[PDB]
């Protein structure tokens, strides 16, 4: 499709490493749509597990690094996040997680966003990928399927508010 948007997804380079890639068909506009995923300063507009995010200054870059509030049910849980891919014409956001209170070591993702059409109506095509380390003790299995899990309840989350957005943008 792309060599060049490929080369921008995330995939496992080594054993220990876990990766794949979920796909959503979003019924929205990919202007608007993009216009969403492309905050990495409000993460909270659709991400259901963070409640709030802190970045220094507004003016998002490649470096702009940011600390959000995960929703976990415990106390004052962090991730802290860099922005490595930010490009507004191929509507890429990639991102990797420096550190935390996570189980999720040396994770990375890519979103990459492509106008699409399914039944006349032009939408967009969401493609998001990860990588992540194995923890300790841990099955590739039990590491892909919670990530993969996540991933899912994102993209129906960004699927829900940008549909939503959309529909309140023709009343």
């Amino acid at each position: 499709e792309s060599e060049y948007i490929k080369k921008h997804h995330r995939h496992e380079l080594v054993e220990s490493q876990c990766s794949s890639t979920l796909v959503k068909h979003i019924k929205a506009p990919l202007h608007l749509v993009w216009s969403i995923v492309r905050r990495f300063d409000e993460p909270q507009k659709y991400k259901p597990f963070i409640s709030r995010c802190v970045v220094q200054g507004k003016k998002l870059e490649v470096g702009s690094v940011r600390e959000v509030d995960l929703k976990s049910g415990l106390p004052a849980t962090k991730s802290t996040e860099v922005l490595e891919i930010l490009d507004d014409n191929e509507h890429i956001l990639g991102i990797r997680i420096v550190g935390g209170d996570h189980r999720l070591k040396n994770y990375s993702s890519t979103i990459s966003l492509h106008s699409e059409t399914i039944d006349g109506k032009t939408g967009t095509l969401a493609i998001e990928s990860f990588v992540v380390d194995v923890p300790e003790g841990n099955t590739k299995e039990e590491t892909c399927f919670f990530v993969e899990a996540l991933i899912q309840c994102n993209l129906n989350s960004l699927a829900d508010v940008t549909e939503r957005l959309q529909a309140e943008s023709m009343e």
